[PDB]
């Protein structure tokens, strides 16, 4: 719960729906990481009548991208590596 | 064969080894795409005793990365989608 906006509904996506949709060819989970375009986040495509992410971690790293996944700076456009997200990203 | 270097060992990642590893956490295959930091390009850690890609889509987009798998321009820290392997990039 609790999205710094009023309800997050965290699109399932990956084996079983549990990662994340951000972008069109982009879903990173929690300790799923970021499949940037597979057939995992295929069924993003819905993400398009969805305008309200899901809280996100607050990491805006890069080139604009925020940490979207263990070690991985992703933006609306693509995804890049982050040392902040690197160490067992998750806390071991 | 094509080998604009010497020998392709494309190495064998995600769901048996199909994808190929172009980074630390960064592995995309010709139909499985990429998988930006994920269980599937963990192995890519082997990575680092090759370093020979395997070929790799000539298509340097973006802020300098080439089409590493369909719709998705990558490059060696990040990924970013591209146009030019948008459409069923493979064809159809």
């Amino acid at each position: 719960a609790v999205l710094d906006l009023d309800v997050r509904t965290c699109l399932p996506c990956g084996p079983g729906g549990k990662g994340r949709c951000f972008g069109p060819s982009i879903c990173c989970g929690d300790e799923l990481g970021c499949f940037v375009g597979t057939a995992e986040a295929l069924r993003c495509q819905e993400e398009n009548y969805l305008p309200s992410p899901c809280q996100s971690g607050q990491k805006p790293c890069g080139s604009g991208g925020r940490c979207a996944a263990a070690g991985i700076c992703c933006s609306p456009d693509g995804c890049h590596e982050d040392p902040a997200c690197d160490p067992e990203a998750a806390f071991s």
